[PDB]
């Protein structure tokens, strides 16, 4: 908790740092204490203070997933795309969190988890009035696999 602190005692006094620069740091405290890279996201949400907070770190979570320099986190890429979908207004960067976990996904066992995280967000997502094209976009990404599995 005290690094947790201490990185976002960081961030507020430097809030335009790169987010390559910033994915590090996040990385650093997770191999640090032997984290989950998904939990020290999840403690960092909470500690927000406004939404350019939430954002930048998303930004630099989802940036860090792409490096693959931890074993597929099924709970952190449920959160990202839950956040960029019904609190960010960035569908289309979630697209690319699916893609990546779909990607990633070898086993069965994480391949259902994925598709219930995915449904789960387009259920939440087509409760709200103006979400129905960001819930299309990711039926269609799920359609989408599930169909060039079988082609």
């Amino acid at each position: 908790k005290k690094k947790i602190e201490e990185f976002a005692n960081f961030f507020i006094e430097n809030k335009d740092v790169d987010l390559d620069e910033l994915a590090d740091k996040i990385l650093e405290i997770a191999e640090e204490t032997g984290t989950h890279i998904g939990d020290i996201y999840e403690q960092l949400v909470a500690l927000a203070p406004d939404e350019e907070t939430l954002r930048t770190l998303t930004l630099a979570l989802v940036r860090l997933l792409g490096r693959r320099k931890e074993p597929l986190d099924l709970d952190l890429v449920r959160l990202l795309v839950e956040t960029l979908v019904l609190d960010l207004g960035a569908t289309d960067l979630a697209v690319e969190v699916v893609k990546l976990a779909f990607s990633l996904a070898k086993k069965k066992e994480q391949l259902e988890k994925l598709l219930k995280a995915i449904d789960e967000v387009i259920e939440k997502a087509r409760k709200e009035k103006g979400m129905d094209a960001a819930a299309e976009k990711l039926r269609e990404v799920k359609e989408k696999y599930l169909l060039e599995h079988h082609h």
